[PDB]
């Protein structure tokens, strides 16, 4: 009797294994999916209509997103070949059908390793792991990370991961399989470039590059510009130290004229970033605040493809705080201020002052408030503390570090002959919480060892866009291991972000990563010898990052014994740790970004023409299981900008747990950054969230960060 309303309900019901059926209701999906109408429709339109329908119910319970993903994945599975070696073969044999030209999508060398070991590699893969993404993390993979033939996905998520593994580990099949298992289980992820390009020809595997301007001359300026344009060709973020370029109106000997300053120079850099965007290039431009063009620099963005950062010496900060004057200089009149830091900077700068080699004197506080006025409008410039960066860098023996990278986590040496490179991965901190609410530190360490070994192998396979990058990387072998899902780990342990329980876990997590990392880096040194510039470095003198912060680790790990291992063998890598923003990879694994708390408990994702409302999944489980969740409450939470603090019916323990970043003290945020920072040998990407900007309050956040010892005081300022 008409009927046939279940039928499709059963198809949906089939993929609900393990979901919370108190809130997931297949019939609800079918009521919208039916309206399926059509005589000419089949088993392909629903699956995509049911997946979309399930995904909009993510606001009723999080398992709807898991159901949406299973529907979408099983659908992808039937439009895809199962066998890995066969997808790689088709990727290689791709003839671009309308230019005629053979255009292989994987490297011949990769495919040949694959075909030579297909039985082991094909059978190592477990396709049910493709079902472990939530809908939105799957659609991100589908959009950018799975190779397409015809505009039709050929790679399963498993196929992509296995390519990446073989791409990294080559003929080492044991390694490749181990890394496959870690990645497919989600214990860590490689950074986006690695996922895109490993196993391909053109394996541009790195994330960001750092440059110093070659010299203060048209010649110099345009070599650097070229270098930037070549790097931009290959998935490059860029940081550029620009302080050695002479100021506006300074004398040019050879044309008897006057320099045009930084601004019109940077117009060229800005247009090169717009122009070379693979076909959206972004350069971060780093200036020291003594440079005479500082005011015009802080007023420009008010240059859309440039991002601005101050490389700040302690002296400037002391001058601001004691209300003294601040001398602005042209680097051509006063050379080498950017080649030197700390005492040696303060003395040389002071000496130019005593000589009256000064182009303008301002009150330090006039410049200070130009800076924070800039930050209020654009949220830039980024605030980096030059002297902290150098004082606590294991690359010290190389010389003064002139800048950081696009996202402020990388503090590495650069020069005329060297472009610094960021080789990146992240650990998924939430995955290490046991089902018994304890933190598995030993597994964390063991995973970090694997990441180190992979990042070292990447240094050696990478396609470098300029030879100065290659030289840099091979000489010092730095690596940047970050994290994601710290907020999620806290919540899974039931710790409020500001609680003493989290503050200790926070310190222990990062003791552990630095420990494992050093341990693998030392094991690699035993096998292959220390990196070339290791003799001289603070680590070669028995000094580790925490010693530079005058911090004593907790009792969790035996540092005495590691130091003996390092004293004997050295380490393979000049630097190891750098919590980066993880914007794209966090969105794939379904964690919150990096070290950041949840910015809001309700947020939207776009998926093509779709717009989806998502509730903090930890929160939504808590609210649903306490019979508190309904639509009228969702709308109250939206009306309070994602806060649950003024909703009377939520118990105060959950309110503590689900504070948004706006409601968490930024002083605490900056403090925990300094505390884990003692075990981070580079820096960390650290935004400040102040609800409504207040010049006094911002000045006070900056000085707190500076005094805590942070290398990066502030990435972006966010106001809402
Ligand atoms: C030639 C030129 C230089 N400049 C700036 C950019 C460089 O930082 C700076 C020096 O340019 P240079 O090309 O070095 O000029 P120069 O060879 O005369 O060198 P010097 O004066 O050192 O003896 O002048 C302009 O702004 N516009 C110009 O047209
Ligand atoms: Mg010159």
């Amino acid at each position: 009797e008409r009927v046939m309303f279940d039928k499709i309900t059963s198809r949906i019901q089939k993929l609900c294994y393990g979901l919370n059926m108190d809130f997931v209701d297949p019939a609800q999906i079918t009521m919208k999916v039916i309206q399926g109408l059509y005589s000419g429709v089949t088993t392909v339109e629903l699956d995509t209509l049911a997946a979309e329908t399930a995904a909009t119910l993510t606001t009723k319970h999080p398992d709807y997103a898991i159901l949406a993903a299973r529907i979408a994945v099983s659908n992808l599975h039937k439009e895809t070949k199962k066998v890995f070696s066969d997808v790689m073969e088709d990727l290689y044999n791709y003839i671009n059908p309308h230019n005629g030209k053979h255009s292989p999508m994987v490297a011949k060398s990769t495919l040949d390793i694959v075909l030579a070991n297909k039985d082991r590699l094909n059978s190592a893969i477990i396709y049910d792991r493709d079902f472990s993404y939530n809908y939105f993390g799957f659609k991100t993979l589908e959009r950018s990370y799975l190779l397409k033939i015809n505009g039709k996905v050929a790679e399963r998520p498993q196929h992509m991961l296995m390519r990446v593994s073989v791409g990294i580990h080559k003929e080492d099949i044991d390694a490749a399989i181990e890394t496959y298992n870690l990645l497919s289980e989600r214990w860590f992820t490689h950074a986006s470039p690695t996922l895109f390009n490993a196993g391909t020809n053109r394996p541009q595997l790195s994330s960001c590059f750092l440059l110093s301007m070659k010299d203060d001359s048209i010649e110099g300026i345009y070599d650097t510009l070229k270098q930037c344009a070549l790097i931009s060709k290959s998935a490059g973020g860029i940081g550029v130290a620009v302080s050695c370029i002479r100021a506006t109106g300074s004398y040019i000997a050879g044309t008897n004229g006057n320099s045009n300053g930084l601004v019109p120079m940077l117009r060229v850099y800005n247009n090169t970033a717009r122009y070379v965007d693979q076909g959206p290039g972004a350069f971060a431009i780093y200036l020291e605040p003594w440079h005479l063009d500082i005011f015009e620099f802080l007023d420009l963005k008010k240059a859309r493809d440039l991002f601005f950062a101050l490389w700040i010496p302690d002296l400037f900060m002391k001058r601001v705080e004691t209300n003294q004057d601040w001398s602005l200089m042209c680097p051509n009149e006063c050379p080498g201020l950017d080649e030197v830091w700390g005492e040696e900077f303060e003395k040389l700068y002071a000496s130019y002052e005593k000589q009256g080699r000064v182009r303008k004197v301002v009150k330090a506080q006039q410049l200070w408030y130009a800076i924070i006025e800039s930050q209020t409008e654009t949220g830039t410039p980024y605030m980096l503390y030059k002297d902290s960066c150098n004082r606590k860098s294991n690359q010290q023996n190389l010389g003064t570090i002139k800048c950081s990278n696009l996202c402020t986590e990388i503090v590495e040496y650069t020069s005329k002959d060297e472009v610094a490179v960021c080789n990146l991965a992240s650990l998924a901190l939430n995955m290490y919480v046991t089902s018994e609410h304890t933190y598995d530190f030993k597994k964390l360490a063991e995973v970090t060892k694997v990441v180190v070994r992979n990042l070292n192998k990447i240094i050696d396979i990478n396609y470098y866009p300029v030879p100065e990058a290659c030289l840099s990387n091979k000489r010092h072998r730095p690596i940047g291991i970050g994290v994601q899902g710290l907020a999620d780990a806290f919540i899974l342990m039931r710790y409020p972000f500001e609680s003493a329980e989290a503050q200790l876990l926070n310190k222990q997590i990062f003791e552990t990563i630095y420990y494992g990392a050093l341990e693998a880096s030392c094991d690699l040194a035993k096998e292959q010898g220390p990196y070339e510039t290791y003799e001289g470095s603070p680590v070669s003198k028995g000094i580790l990052q925490y010693d530079m912060w005058n911090v004593t680790p907790t009792d969790l790990w035996d540092w005495k014994v590691l130091k003996e291992k390092i004293a004997k063998y050295g380490i393979r890598n000049s630097l190891l740790i750098a919590p980066m923003p993880t914007a794209s990879t966090a969105q794939i694994l379904g964690n919150n970004e990096s070290i950041e708390p949840y910015t809001s408990n309700i947020y939207t994702r776009r998926v093509l023409s779709g717009e989806f409302q998502i509730v903090n999944p930890h929160l939504l489980k808590d609210l649903t299981e306490r019979g508190l969740w309904h639509e009228e409450m969702k709308n109250q939470i939206i009306a309070c900008n994602g806060s649950i603090q003024s909703i009377p019916e939520i118990p105060d323990d959950l309110k503590q747990l689900y504070k948004t970043v706006w409601e968490i003290s930024q002083k605490t945020v900056l403090k925990m950054a300094a505390e884990r920072g003692a075990f981070i040998d580079q820096s960390q990407s650290l935004n400040i969230h102040i609800a409504e900007p207040n010049y006094g309050k911002l000045t006070s956040m900056h000085f707190y960060g500076w005094k805590q010892g942070l290398k990066t005081g502030m990435y972006y300022l966010r106001t809402r």
